């Protein structure tokens, strides 16, 4: 089977839609996740055209060999589609209505700088490869975009699906491509990082800061060095949910400068215990005191700067 | 092969059933489970209708290919279900008796509120989409549906498995949808995290409190400190078998609680260090004695207020 | 193609047998097991029934499409096995031998109450669903049931391989079904479990008792807290080797018994500091005194209980 | 169907290409990677040869079965690549152009010397066998190797891919094979490393050194030892993320390096102890302000010595 | 189609031969391990044979429907290998050449006694049954036998990829088997295991024997309990790549044997501290300074014992 014949040089226009019904598993690290939705297919084929009145019928259902389909295909996707097709009508005057339920594991690149108060824009690229007898353009029916109620992505918010209706033509080895952008905006639900990350690493922070006002090394180091080790855990397990970026994350950039003040911290300690062996306690007294406002003003200073750097 | 043609204006209706043989891997992080059942189905086709004199049988057994079967599929699974046909059963006054064993991954969210005394309704939605010559409605066959004895789903205790009778017809892209709703009550075994997370958790919070009958700052130090990094290992343990919550957790609660207690511990055992250095040992000790009431009874009431907001 | 027409109204015996080429992947979290083994079928059909004399051939061999065979499947399986027929032989009598080579994932629950010297019963269930023309009863060749000497399961002893030969008949969805029980003895290798959990466990549970020839809190309480973490290292790590049970298993009793030893450990360790400090050295002594011989003792006595009630 | 018969004693030249849509998880200790692209093939058969003016047709388009298509393979996957033909278009000369759409798990080596500031050059061979009645050859067509703009690589920067255009042909039991070797040549992005490895690895070392200006052993050891202790939670994070090496790596030689730093502080913490013990302070304290320039100078120099060897 | 009718009463010789080309994936834990490679296969149709005057041809190609085929099987596979056909070839006297190129994850037990030091030998056994009509036997052909020569094993050297050219023949279900035995000999490369595995181990070892130049009963608690945890460290570390084993590694014993010299380094650390406080150091200090000898000597001997046992 050839594909539909020109009237004039105009392209054939394949009119499409993406009803998702299906969204899961978002791997942060991989930048992939999976869809379960319905491709709906749309184009004028004369050759399949037809008389109502003579023929009986207001419909021609065809079996996919039966009649010329368009080579239809996802630009992102890790393996072509796992698709069924579920139904094929002809209307009298050949336009020809297809539909498939599909599932794919779709791969869309991440913004990480703002993690773990960051929002995404997914993709789904649909492409057609325009034919030797004729170029192939697609177009979105935008009554056939649209998402269930019922679609749900674990730790993220669904904001909108919707398409960009003007489609990217371009040439591939001497051929016409027609690709048409479908967008998943998502935003994610931060909530859970707050008493699981966040307070935990201030906690432990604050904890190194009673450093500050005891003269005991010994349970000073204790302090700073064990606190120091639970936020090099805490390090660990924030760059596990993580992939490596090329580029300093919210959280990376927080978890970071915090090493810096269990550094200065433990100088501090060190600065202390130095000047009273030395039978200088009145100037190490002056040290800690200091740092007893020096630390948190310079800890809730730094912060605000990367907030604003940040967002 | 066409839809059976209708008599009236009525729809076709295809009887269903879903009797669960094999039940597993339910992954609580991915709010997925698999699932190995019958998928029974029943209609009526006239066009195979047949004489029991005349053709000598009772019953004939078609192939699928050689009759019409209703596209059936599941909304909320990952993919098309692995499915191999058991038998088709024809009556001769048409009713045709459909019977096939899938397995499926099966997508059903999880409400994890009462970890990890939570209970849940885990669903499998049967539908099928009508076609331009008929409408096709689901219909239950309480008879046909059911779970084997055998049935068992590790860390969860199988309630009951039922179908919602009514089914939800609506139109989706412009075309009826006939959506059935089965529903698999499971209710998960606490027993394990009493003696692997919970007790060990009330223990290392319970060590951590003999510094209020101790004057030894340095061995306080270590006691509190200690005994915080334990439980922020007990926390992020608890975090890896859950999924990221847009709310809190009963799990999540307490833990989360229990890092306000240390951190009050930590301020208690500086200002009884901090008073005994200024040679007020006096007031440092009322201090010490009020928090060995204190801490546990705060602890104690605070519970009671966590168990009645969350059962 | 039907069923072999029955003489009678005697059931079809279709007679089954088991010979294990490979067993892999004992999963103790999933109670999932790997089987690639022969699946030998034979039942008469005196429809394919022939004369040695006029036909030349002793034996005729037919291709699966050509020929009735039963629908054989196994109850406890993830997916639909992965089967490949090596061989369909016909006697002058209509006895069919028919013989595949299969693969699968075979879902068996697991008792982990006597863990790591516990023993099991993994079950490979076969079925055959009757036909509206006849009943399909299943059988067992004892000649045909067995298992390749060549046959490991890593950390574990086969013990034996044996067939319940009297079927399980019963009504499933208005048919019989003919259910067969294949058993698979195995019992583990515990030994592995000695060198690198219950003795480095114990080497730390008996650190922590040299505390008891220490009068020295600091210390002290190093060796108690420390011991206890590298306790809690060891229970972390048993409970990620085996699923969430709704019973105690016997290496979970020893391991949240110790934990009663450390929190006791950890109060006389404060009772003998409390003690000193309110200069009473001679009663600290005497509980010190009387720790050294209790603690052992009772942890002896209390090992002695479990193991009696586990064994 | 059989091969293009040759005209002269020339072999059968196969022009091919290949042009990147999709790559994804280059797995570091499995040194594997997929691809998703284009196959692009083109040969010569006079048979298929027709004039444009007799059959109306400028260009045939004909089914992969319909026409001879050569077996070709890759030579480093996994497994056969899943492929599905996207145009095969004749020309009047004969002149057959096949386009295809495949993915694939390719098997690639990985140099680990200079990680994580490595370069890698990622290989995908194609290959074709040689008939009994034609030799096959292979060769490159320039215009129709490339890659896509948004192809990404996540953690590395693509630098390159092209195509080695003379092939590797060679006898492979008793038959010719013509070997093609396309290069993608990426650059790892290094700048993670810095903030959540070499940064805080470099903190705890510098931070074990304030034992320099210490005099008391008891928080010298608790210094050193602690540090330590993270060192290898740092080491072991570090080979998680790589394959076991018969060489050393630039990242394993500065952490096993380390290691010896940690070593001689604990030597050093330990003659001080002794000497003080002693009465002998005064030679300690030479020892010890010695290695406060020692240990940084020795640091630097090694350091240098080894960027030296690997870069 | 039947076999080829037997002149005499002899078997038909299926001459083999396997030629890796990729080897990959070898799972220590699952004791599995990937290939991909070239399933040679040729025996004698006497019913194929040509006159090459008559016929024209040299050789007749087939498509493996037209032919008898020998259905040959990998014994030691988790599922059938995945095979495309890549030529038939019959030569004028019914020599029939068969290739396939094929995919298969082979098990295959490992010796982990001398680990890391260990060498092993993987097996790929090919097998075919025999037919009621005649009997067939699998024989080596040694030149369609090999491997390529960029055939890599991440973490293993390569030796030797052999042939048992004898085939085990013995009845199975009544029907003679002939089974083949390919040998791969493969040595582990133990390079990485050095520095980062042994030689950290020995490091914080050496770093615990520190304790007997110290008087410190404090900083000495710290020294060997810490030290201990790090070796717990290592030991969970060195147990998750590796299976649990019925026997005892030459790593397993080492690390094992390591407890004990902690355990005892507590024991003479409390002896020391008890006498001190008993006014006897005197005699504490000639245990601590046997101490100083007795651990590195004891450690070397046995040692040496140990390698002795394993080599
Ligand atoms: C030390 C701890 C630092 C915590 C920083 C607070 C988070 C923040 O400031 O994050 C900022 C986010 C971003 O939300 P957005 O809509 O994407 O901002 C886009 C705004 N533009 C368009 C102007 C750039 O705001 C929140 O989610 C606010 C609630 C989180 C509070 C958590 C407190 C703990
Ligand atoms: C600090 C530790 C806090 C532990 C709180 C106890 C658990 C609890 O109170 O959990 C509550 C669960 C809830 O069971 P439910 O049937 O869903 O209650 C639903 C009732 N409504 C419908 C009225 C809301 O009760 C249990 O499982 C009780 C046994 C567990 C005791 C474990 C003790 C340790
Ligand atoms: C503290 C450490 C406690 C260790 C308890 C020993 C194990 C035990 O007592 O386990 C008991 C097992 C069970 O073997 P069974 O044949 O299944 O007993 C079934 C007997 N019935 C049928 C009468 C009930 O005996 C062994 O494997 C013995 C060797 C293991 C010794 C390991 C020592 C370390
Ligand atoms: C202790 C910490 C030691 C850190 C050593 C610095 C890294 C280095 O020296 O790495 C070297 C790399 C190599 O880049 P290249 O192009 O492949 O060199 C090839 C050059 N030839 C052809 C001459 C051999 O340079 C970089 O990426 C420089 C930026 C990284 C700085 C990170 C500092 C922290
Ligand atoms: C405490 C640390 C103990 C380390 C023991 C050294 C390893 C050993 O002795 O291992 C022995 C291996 C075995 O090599 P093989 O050829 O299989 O010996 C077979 C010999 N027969 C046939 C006679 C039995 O030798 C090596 O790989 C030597 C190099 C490794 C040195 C690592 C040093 C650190
Ligand atoms: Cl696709
Ligand atoms: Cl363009
Ligand atoms: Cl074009
Ligand atoms: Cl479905
Ligand atoms: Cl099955
Ligand atoms: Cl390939
Ligand atoms: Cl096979
Ligand atoms: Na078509
Ligand atoms: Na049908
Ligand atoms: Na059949
Ligand atoms: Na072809
Ligand atoms: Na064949
Ligand atoms: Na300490």
């Amino acid at each position: 089977v050839s594909p539909p014949p020109p009237i004039a040089d105009e392209p054939l226009t394949v009119n499409t839609g993406i009803y998702l019904i299906e969204c899961y598993s978002l791997d942060d690290k991989a930048e992939t996740f999976k869809v379960n939705a319905f491709l709906s297919l749309s184009w004028k084929d004369r050759r399949l055209a037809f008389d109502p009145v003579r023929s009986g019928v207001r419909v021609k259902t065809y079996e996919p060999e039966a009649i010329w389909i368009p080579e239809i295909r996802f630009v992102n996707v890790a393996n072509a589609r796992d698709a069924d097709v579920v139904d094929i009508s002809v209307s009298p005057d050949g336009t020809v209505q297809y539909l498939e339920r599909f599932s794919a594991r779709v791969l869309s690149p991440l913004d990480f700088r703002r993690y773990p108060f960051d929002s995404q824009t997914l993709h789904i690229y649909l492409i057609v490869r325009s034919v030797d007898t004729r170029n192939i353009v697609l177009a979105v029916d935008l009554e056939k975009v649209g998402k269930n109620d019922d679609v749900f992505l674990t730790g993220w918010d669904i904001e909108s699906f919707t398409a960009v209706v003007k489609p990217a033509n371009f040439a591939l080895e001497d051929r016409l491509e027609s690709k048409l952008d479908y967008q998943l905006r998502i935003s994610r639900q931060y909530f859970s990082y707050i008493p699981n990350i966040i307070l935990p690493m201030l906690f432990i922070l604050f904890i190194s800061w009673t450093a500050f006002w005891s003269t005991s090394y010994e349970a000073n180091v204790t302090l700073v060095v064990s606190t120091l080790i639970a936020h090099i855990a805490f390090n660990i397990l924030v760059e596990t949910n993580l992939p490596k970026t090329p580029y300093m994350t919210y959280t990376g950039a927080i978890i970071f400068m915090i090493y810096l003040f269990y550094f200065v911290a433990v100088i501090e300690v060190t600065v202390q215990h130095y000047l009273k062996v030395e039978s200088q306690p009145a100037r190490a007294a002056s040290i800690t005191r200091a740092s007893r406002i020096a630390f948190p003003v310079v800890f809730l200073l730094a912060n605000i700067i990367l907030a604003f750097l940040f967002f």
